[PDB]
């Protein structure tokens, strides 16, 4: 009836979980000093209201697969493992202790059917087994009905639905971070709640940002070399910081997970398919899938997100390796804050009133991490002064002046309060869609470890 | 004897759903975290009473159904479904499904003929069965005497009646979100009781309206191009956003259920009709029509709002993709705030001093949502300006002055109070007014879940 | 159930401790005046947690051992000691003395065994037994499963686990001193937790560090030497004082186990491995380390480090040898004292008001050690000033002025915030990896005393 939670029994992240999963009873039962405690908890949690939802005797295809956290489940899952990553051997031979270490008190689980079908699969590296396999997502096999996603950033989503649609999956789940800031090109970021942090590349070297490393220096005024810079833009290399554990990315493949309302696959096959946000719990989401033969309707190509809380991108200053330059910067804001700042907003507030102010608000236990105050604090400043200029510069109802041009003006903060949504338009319409990596030493270690 | 609706216990939209429905016995019982809650329990009451309301052995045509939601009720529907949208086939799966589920342990209900009409219907697409057809509204062949629209924003309405009238249908119901704003053409606009935006396609790069999106910018003065524009007015095509819901919708059908107190259907046969508004809450409506045989009385063409609350039209500044410009936004104001700002808007007030006041006797929890208090106060401060400038040029009574050319004046907001009605002209007499579209992998799909 | 550790009831470290270690019930029982008891505390606790972990029947390498230490264990042990430190021969007979005393009071460990192989080895200095041997990392033939590391800081990391890895070890653990202040190459610095302090060996003679000596002086300007020092920067040797206890240290050595994410060992045998902290108070850390055959995946060559308190490195200036000089030192500081000082770090404030906010904040038992305070005070004096500066000089975006030669600007101080990450560049890829020791006399004294 309830459900445990490894977290503090004082922490304040309890009563938002509490909020997100209201057909739960979630209890704290702290047992390790976990630094990303947070993340874990919730996708712990998902995964339970997924087996809530779907009904038994369904095979479920469980796509770059953690075996061993799906050992002691009643459901059906078929395991899809690839050795792609430095991190997966470690795993493989987690899930087999833990197999040999419960073989006679465990009954109620099909135990006897796992052990069977990882030696046999150790034994020809190229077969299909109900509960494994050593393949990727577009060269599995098995046929199913239901397929999850859970923390994969690594794949290009159309593609692989695709692949998933045509062996007659009709549901799909994805959990992970929310995709929203990579839509708006930001440089750098945080998803405070978590304690993750993520930048680009090319500001490794700053000093002020979540994640960052520099150096003393007196300063010298050569630095003669004849490279044009000139030009400080966003690429495709992105590194994230959860708790202390190290995460590279792409964009490309990040920005693909952002999907529309509705959208058609339009191959041999055909499929209309549409998406919806269902879980929404600080940065952290859940999304659900269906996929359909045939092609009916229209599509737009729109997307939607809705704030609960606010969600603010700002321009910064700072020095990078020693030399000043300014980017973009994203960040979320609890409710309770933003409600509270709107009267003062109402006139031309500094930087510096903004900051003590906010610090009044915060203590009280804090409601907000402390290391962001003031980055937020210059944001809002920006943002009450460009809505005066607005007021002092009227125009005529229903009019263009465009003398033959016109002129763009500055916009250097965004700020979308609780209760908006974001828009963004983006491709609905998709036409355009092995070797086995094992070796003979770890084969021999997991046979070794089963026996 | 109770009704239950999906919102948390704590809410203030609990007290004005039992002012709406004051028949019932109304209780909480919260089981998802769903983000438009407050839009999905009203359409539950509404359909409850509009059940109370009308007799038993009467059948009732479900116009652009959906079959799943009128599946545990005792009444007889027939549920009109033709494929139009990308949403469709998963509702019919759904319905399949939930057919499926409940066959031998629930038998107060015609489950068995439910099941038999889906499977006829799938063999031949072009047949009437008492529960389910695949027909548009201007091409069913079943005869009833009673017609349902819930949330139907997609038909031309008086040739939609019409051809409901020539087969016997007396009295139509029609659920849905007021259609007042879109008379006074406003560019953009909220219904914040529901968490719900909406925007016209040409503004979607704003920068501070409920549903909009934009960037960071230095700005520009060449942006050199020989487009004149020069002109910025409403347009057909409009998106709406329910919590994170996404639907375009067309200004003109919008326009089309905004019907007047009584008007004339002249065809090859004729009818009478009228129609009023049974409930209204916080910006949706039920709206109930009757219809007679034969040409009676005379028509006017004026069509009546009454306000319990405060509705507010205005013209803002915003900068679209960096160009400042000026347009038109709309909301609704609660009457206790209202009825609080009398004596304030006596004299000329300014609109930081205004926003300040309204701060004051917002938070107390808030009584309005907080991210349109800057429009409002912007908008009180024009108005009362307006009203002063009113008192100091009184001109002669019963006479007017054209000297021969007379001057209008500007005007800026317009502002109903509580207890006052709105008045529009619209016409009042009309005189003028299939192919199967499902595909065999769906029916083989629906089938294979039937067995 | 509970453990006992050797500490005053009232001290302010238990907190911090139980924290730490959330799966035990810690109980201070002080027996001793002991001026590191601290460090030994975590120390003790930390291995009660590693044996916990693994499993019995397993046999565990122990990398340049203090024996008498393990001599009441459970587990097997197989303890490598070579003899080259000053303080191994006083070990070795506190281990021959420890098991003679007990030797018919105690039936539940290989007493007898033990005892046994001390005899066989001291006879003929180059035989390997279960449980004790005379060679080093490198020269030991015994195969095992796990290996563990007790500060141990006087190996080359990448060769010592190579040399591991090709006898069987699948497991390793390292205990020790936090690496990071020793990546950003500070002069000198403090562990003031730990009552720790450790500087570079040209800085001996300074006057206002934690480690240091000088004289009294009247000041003559001459000290007329042709020699051109010129140039005072880092170099190898390091000195260390842990409560009164004296050790010299190497910077290479230390540097090598500050290890990545994931990386590859290229020989004769190939492996990958990758390296996680489980456990991290106040300095002090636990790292465990996995190796398997093959190679998988890919490599980066980025290490992260989190940060629960604040983590500060300043420029500071002194004599030293009565000579002014500057240089880097630094330190450490408590989450409650860094989110207290959020608000104050708004303006320009200078190093003696500071001082001043600081003391107010601390005294009220202490919560930080006063001794460190003024250093402190200048370090957050100097930050607030270099972002103001960063506010009062912006930049375009996307841009860098580069006019053809760019300017590095002044930093003099580092700053990392609690719940931010450090990230530094490391190499990730590695392909580059016996006479007695033992003297008659001390043979006969071990002998004389084992009888
Ligand atoms: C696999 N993966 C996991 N995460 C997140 O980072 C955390 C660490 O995920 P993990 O896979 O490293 O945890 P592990 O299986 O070692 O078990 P634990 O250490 O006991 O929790 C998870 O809680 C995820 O939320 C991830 N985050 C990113 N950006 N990219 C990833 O590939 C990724
Ligand atoms: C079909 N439709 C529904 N709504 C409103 O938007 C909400 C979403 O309606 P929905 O049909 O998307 O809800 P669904 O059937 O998926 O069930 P639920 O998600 O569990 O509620 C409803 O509560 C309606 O009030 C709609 N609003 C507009 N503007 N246009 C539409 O076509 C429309
Ligand atoms: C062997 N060693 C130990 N330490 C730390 O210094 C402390 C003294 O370690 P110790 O080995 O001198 O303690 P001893 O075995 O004499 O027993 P005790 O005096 O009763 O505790 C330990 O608690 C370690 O944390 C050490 N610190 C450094 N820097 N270098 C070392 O080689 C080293
Ligand atoms: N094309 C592909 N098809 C299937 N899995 C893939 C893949 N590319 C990468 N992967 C796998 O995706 C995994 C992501 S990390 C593992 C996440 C796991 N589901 C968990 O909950 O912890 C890696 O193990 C990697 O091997
Ligand atoms: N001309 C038409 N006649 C009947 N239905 C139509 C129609 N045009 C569109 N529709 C249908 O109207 C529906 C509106 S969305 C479904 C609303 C449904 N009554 C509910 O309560 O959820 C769509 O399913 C669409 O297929
Ligand atoms: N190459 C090497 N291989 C194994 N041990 C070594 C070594 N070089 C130095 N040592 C040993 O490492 C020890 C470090 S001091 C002893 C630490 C001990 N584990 C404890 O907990 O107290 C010294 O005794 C020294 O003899
Ligand atoms: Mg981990
Ligand atoms: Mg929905
Ligand atoms: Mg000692
Ligand atoms: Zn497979
Ligand atoms: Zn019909
Ligand atoms: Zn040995």
């Amino acid at each position: 009836d309830p459900v445990y939670v490894d977290i503090d029994a004082d922490s304040a992240f309890l009563k938002a979980l509490q909020r997100a999963y209201p057909m739960f009873e979630v209890e704290p039962r702290q047992v390790t000093p976990n630094d990303h405690a947070n993340a874990r908890a919730f996708s712990h949690l998902a995964i339970k209201l997924i087996e809530q939802e779907i009904d038994p005797d369904s095979t479920i295809l469980d796509i770059g697969s953690a075996p061993a956290r799906r050992m002691m489940s009643d459901r059906k899952y078929h395991c899809v493992c690839p050795m792609r990553s430095a991190e997966d051997p470690e795993r493989l031979a987690n899930y087999a202790r833990k197999l040999a270490s419960a073989a006679g008190k465990v009954l109620d689980r099909n135990i006897s059917g796992k052990i069977g079908d990882l030696q046999a699969v150790m034994a020809v590296p190229d077969t299909e087994t109900p509960t494994f396999c050593l393949h990727t997502d577009v060269s599995c096999r098995q046929r199913a009905d239901v397929a999850i996603y859970q923390d994969v950033y690594a794949v290009h989503a159309p593609t692989s639905l695709y692949h998933q649609a045509i062996k007659g999956v009709r549901l799909a789940y994805w959990v992970g971070f929310d995709t929203t800031p990579f839509m708006y090109n930001a440089m750098a970021g945080a998803y405070p709640s978590y304690s993750t942090n993520w930048a680009d590349e090319q500001v490794l070297k700053a000093k002020n940002i979540g994640l960052c490393s520099t150096d003393l220096t007196e300063g010298r005024r050569g630095k003669l070399s004849i490279m044009r810079g000139k030009k400080l833009e966003p690429c495709d290399r992105v590194l994230f910081s959860v708790g202390s554990t190290l995460y590279p990315e792409s964009r490309k493949l990040l920005k693909s997970w952002h999907l529309p309302s509705v959208f058609h696959l339009k191959g041999k096959l055909s499929f209309t398919c549409r998406c919806d946000t269902v879980v929404s719990c600080e940065g952290y989401v859940v999304k659900r899938i269906t996929m359909s033969p045939g092609l009916y309707g229209k599509t737009t190509g729109y997307a939607v997100t809705h704030h609960a809380d606010g969600f603010l991108m700002c321009k910064t200053t700072d020095t990078v390796d020693g030399e000043r330059v300014s980017f973009s910067v994203c960040t979320y804001v609890p409710a309770t804050i933003c409600d509270q700042m709107t009267g003062i907003l109402a006139t031309e507030v500094t930087p510096e009133d903004a900051q003590k102010l906010l610090v009044g608000l915060n203590q009280r236990t804090n409601t907000m991490k402390n290391y962001m105050i003031p980055v937020v604090a210059q944001a809002f400043s920006k943002w009450a002064k460009e809505c005066r200029k607005d007021m002092e510069d009227e125009k005529l109802l229903g009019v263009r002046e465009r003398t033959w041009a016109f002129k763009k003006q500055k916009t250097h903060t965004v700020y979308k309060r609780p209760d908006t949504q974001s828009i963004q338009k983006v491709q609905a319409e998709f036409d355009s869609f092995w070797s086995s990596g094992l070796s003979i030493p770890l084969r021999t270690r997991i046979k070794w470890l089963l026996s």
